[PDB]
């Protein structure tokens, strides 16, 4: 029993972050094979970062500008490139303690965990979803740039997400590991807005899923409703339209429990116009979206408790 | 900016997760040097759970019996040993992944880093506290008992927690690595309740410092209080009493932030009377009680937002 956000184990991801400094700025890298990826802001200066010529600024670099260290040894760099908004950094040691990985471009109302670095040093871990508007709300300070976002499947680690910059407003931009940016977002150092957001609606009846999973019936109702009723509901409370796709997601779920898919969504349109009431739903007054339907399946048992 | 549950990174615990085999009974180990820690219930048949003698039922073992597994290797048992309720299989091989460590028994409202495992493989990580009552509200399914808990601090792995048991109430009970329980729990499978819990009024306080470190102050008043006023409104809403200890604790947060402890407990204060009225707290529609001071200082900034 019980339900918490749980971050996939971070080892494999420990071994292969490491310390990047050009001039005064240091960020962090990933060090796979003889390769160490990093943002590609760390070759400007406090002055470039207002509004920088990237190709202009790289071609007037020399590999042993950039200085690399794992630990407490030095990487010597013998090549480097830029793609999009990386830096690939060709080092003349191979990683030893490197995974089986893969990159993958995530999908918004996708999760991922992410160890958060300082210094090339890990110091936490934490469960991240993007949100609709491509941003993410993580919990970075100054020297995080570069710590990375991961999936694990079967000791294969799937990163999907390197940390570039904190918007105004205090969330979180960044970019797949090719370095092409989630949502509209450039790197400069000026001041950029997301996009409205929305609630992640698949994830939320994935959560209520996993209280009815973990004993917990109270919020259900003898309702049904249709998708395109419930979709007209999901639009005045600010949340995403559920999707056919959506509803085939959580067929598992449904089977499991017992619970029809639209019958579900006849219960979130309830706690929607109705609240919560003073009650809580997995310890939590507010409905969750931060659990997508693979991650219940993650973590609840293969059994209800009935 | 941001704020978020924050697991340690988990690898130097990783290496160190066994699978410990006797008769039918399968559960996790914790592999440090040469010795594997393990739940001492792991020699029990299911008959044998009711109301076990456990040194009648250790002497009728013998090393052989025991059968760990590493990975997919096989790690022979040359002698063992009983220490209250976990159970210390001396192996043949020492573990060469052993970090530095310490065994550590922790005090109610302290919180640490659980490594969910089965079959001795990790699945995840998340963040716990001790509760007032001696259990923890964790997630944990058959299969999870001998999974650890634990704290890191410059490299060196405080074990605080190994899990024993569900509660019939879907709470958790377990013991420090020496093999004493928290709380009056014992290893057999009987319903057995925990005390009435409470709310860590502590930590309540320190993530109300969170808050405004990262740049929130709605909830806080122009009004103060006594220590003895304050614990006076603790009692009627469940809260522990807040001792001189704690306020000293809390020194360096009210340093940092400029508000004396006895002001954040008048807003405090005025919260639990009060409700949010719909605002949200780092967002949370509840008071967070799962952070402690240290907590706090180790994810938010040294610098207040102002
Ligand atoms: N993670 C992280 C992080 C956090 C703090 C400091 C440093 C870092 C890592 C570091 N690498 C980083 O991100 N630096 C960026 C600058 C940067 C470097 C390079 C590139 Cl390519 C792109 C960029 Cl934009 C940076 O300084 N951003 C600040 C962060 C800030 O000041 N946050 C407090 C207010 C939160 N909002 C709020 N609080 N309360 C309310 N109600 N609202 C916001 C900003 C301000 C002007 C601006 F024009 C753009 C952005
Ligand atoms: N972690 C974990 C875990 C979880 C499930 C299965 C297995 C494990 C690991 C495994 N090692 C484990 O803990 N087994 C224990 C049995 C045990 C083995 C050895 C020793 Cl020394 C001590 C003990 Cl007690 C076990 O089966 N406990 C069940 C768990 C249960 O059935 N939970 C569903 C209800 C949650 N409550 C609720 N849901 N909704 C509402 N409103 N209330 C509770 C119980 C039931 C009778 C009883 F007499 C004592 C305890």
């Amino acid at each position: 029993s019980g339900f918490r956000k749980m971050a996939f184990p971070s080892g494999k991801v420990e071994g292969c972050m490491v310390q990047v400094t050009c001039g005064t700025t240091t960020l962090n890298g990933l060090w796979l094979d003889d390769v160490v990826y990093c943002p590609r802001h760390v070759i400007c200066t406090s002055e470039d970062m207002l509004n920088p010529n990237y190709e202009d600024l790289l071609i007037r670099k020399s590999n042993h500008n950039f200085l690399v260290q794992a630990g407490n040894v030095q990487l010597r760099v013998i090549g480097h490139s830029m793609q999009n908004c990386v830096l690939k950094l060709k080092v003349d040691t191979a990683n030893p303690k490197t995974p089986k990985y893969k990159f993958v471009r995530i999908q918004p109302g996708q999760t991922f965990s992410v160890l958060a670095c300082y210094n090339g040093s890990p110091s936490g871990v934490y469960q991240c979803a993007m949100r609709p508007n491509f941003t993410i709300k993580g919990s970075f300070l100054n020297g995080s740039c570069g710590s990375v976002g991961f999936n694990i499947d079967y000791d294969c680690v799937s990163f999907c997400y390197m940390h570039h910059m904190e918007l105004p407003t205090g969330v979180h931009a960044g970019t797949d590991l090719e370095g092409n940016f989630y949502g509209p977002f450039v790197d400069r150092q000026t001041a950029q807005a997301a996009g409205t957001d929305t609630t992640i609606t698949v994830n939320v009846l994935a959560w209520l899923y996993a209280a009815v999973i973990n004993g917990d019936r109270w919020f259900l109702n003898r309702f049904t409703t249709t998708l395109n009723d419930f979709n007209l509901v999901a639009m005045k409370y600010n949340y995403e339209p559920l999707t056919q796709d959506h509803v085939d997601i959580l067929g598992p779920l449904s089977a499991q429990t017992g619970i029809a898919v639209l019958d579900m969504c006849a219960s979130l349109k309830e706690l929607l116009q109705n609240g919560m009431n003073g009650r809580t739903i997995l310890g939590s007054a507010l409905l969750e979206d931060e659990f997508t339907p693979f991650d219940v399946v993650r973590q609840c048992s293969g059994v209800t408790f009935q």
